[PDB]
């Protein structure tokens, strides 16, 4: 259905109390809004709206939200998005370790 994606929800750097929803091993480090949008697009989700606000200032320096429509539930959608981002980054780096 339609739901919002907040980068913290799939960020492996974070604890669950602080917002991570996705299992630790599936989550990716510092998911960027642009990465989430591209992942959603590759998964053929419909991107409704993207908001990104960067303000000169700590943890509130960056704000980002993506409104998506997916054929799947939010939890499954988030897992697929996280996996797609990992795949993206690996493709670009072309290497496993630094």
């Amino acid at each position: 259905g339609r739901f919002v994606v907040w980068p913290s929800e799939l960020d492996s750097r974070l604890s669950r109390k602080y917002g991570r929803i996705v299992p630790r091993s599936i989550a990716v480090e510092s998911p960027r809004v642009e990465e989430i949008v591209r992942a959603a697009e590759e998964l053929k989700f419909k991107v409704i709206r993207v908001e990104e606000d960067k303000l000169n200032p700590e943890e509130l320096r960056t704000f980002g939200m993506i409104v998506l429509e997916s054929p799947y539930g939010k939890s499954k959608s988030l897992k697929l998005i996280a996996q797609k981002i990992r795949e993206f980054r690996r493709r670009s780096a072309g290497t496993l370790v630094p």
